[PDB]
């Protein structure tokens, strides 16, 4: 049945909650983003109302067929009433269109539920600064000090640099871009513009990004593989086997292929910097595993939960064993007492 961490008090409101069937007493339903372990269940024959971000609204519509009557698209940064309680949606910084949601309670509480995000100092202007917050949904996906890893920026810096040393040296290199999701769009479009190429891709997938709002995107994508030097896959599909597969029908417009799998993280982040990453090589086939996070790293996660000073705080990843709840709890705990909140 549907877990209590996807039910917020006081409200007729679920969150990401769309795989229980039809929730006892729930009269709308809100989606924080379109990827498949939250959106899990909803379809074309979904008959009550989501609430979401316009981006989030478009991929609803497009790729689900839902039907329009029971899309509720809102801006952000907007006080918004919905069922009579007040909300705001926040960016998330996490994949296009995701937000977190503000709950203004009747009775004077506030609550936050983060859906999946990457903290970041930012976020500490917003609407969140403006009052307090008794309660966090917080997204605790990597909460654990082993976790480390490099800035955004310093990934893409790696990738660009790599990718043009690569193609400048030979001309006749393909470079290919994993993909199985929306989010991680500027690891493909950073390398095609310091190549001076469209990345192709897939019809279905050209349709996805259709979806974003993304400025000049027409200028930047294309369904035609010849005319371009970056191509997408199948994440499935970033492996020698499936590389050369692919090399082969390119029809011999190249002879070396650079690829790219962006890995949330890997125990290398322990040992190695990012300067220091190296390929796994067969033949004229390389890949790189590049740890490109849309998810907050343990420090910049304690960074902000230390600047909010929630009252109560309930995970809503890694609460499945008794081991992570009791491991999480114990950091929530120190950071409270180094705080002093
Ligand atoms: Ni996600």
């Amino acid at each position: 049945t549907c877990p209590f961490y996807k039910k917020i008090p006081g409200t007729g409101f679920t969150v990401d909650a769309f795989q229980y069937g039809v929730v006892e007493g729930c009269t709308a339903y809100f989606l924080t983003h379109f990827h498949s372990d939250h959106y899990a269940g909803l379809s074309k024959h979904f008959t009550f109302p989501v609430y979401c971000s316009e981006i989030t609204g478009n991929l609803l519509k497009n790729k689900l067929h839902v039907q329009e009557q029971y899309i509720h698209p809102l801006p952000l940064d907007t006080e918004c009433i919905v069922n009579g309680v007040k909300v705001v949606l926040l960016d998330a910084n996490h994949c296009p269109g995701a937000v977190m949601i503000l709950f203004y309670l009747p009775n004077g509480t506030v609550i936050l539920h983060t859906g999946d995000f990457r903290a970041d100092p930012s976020m500490e202007r917003s609407l969140l600064a403006d009052q307090k917050v008794h309660m966090l949904y917080l997204d605790t996906t990597y909460c654990s000090p082993e976790y480390t890893f490099p800035s955004q920026q310093e990934v893409i810096r790696f990738a660009i640099n790599t990718a043009f040393e690569a193609v400048t040296l030979n001309p006749h290199a393909l470079v290919v871009c994993g993909t199985y999701s929306i989010g991680k769009e500027k690891v493909f479009l950073a390398i095609a513009d310091v190549l001076g190429s469209k990345v192709g891709m897939s019809q279905e997938k050209y349709k996805t990004l259709q979806c974003l709002n993304i400025p000049e995107i027409n200028s930047l994508i294309t369904t035609d593989m010849c005319s371009s030097l970056v191509h997408l896959l199948p994440m499935m599909q970033i492996n020698f086997k499936g590389l050369q597969s692919h090399l082969k029908k390119c029809g011999g417009k190249y002879n070396q292929i650079l690829a790219f799998r962006p890995t949330g993280w890997t125990h290398s982040n322990k040992f190695t910097r990012i300067a220091d990453v190296i390929p796994q090589t067969k033949g004229n086939i390389s890949i790189y595993g590049i740890p490109y996070s849309e998810h907050s790293s343990y420090l910049e996660m304690k960074r902000f939960v230390q600047w909010l000073k929630p009252q109560k705080i309930i995970p809503t990843v890694n609460v499945g064993t008794w081991k992570s709840r009791s491991t999480m709890e114990k950091y929530f705990r120190e950071w409270k007492l180094e705080a002093g909140y």
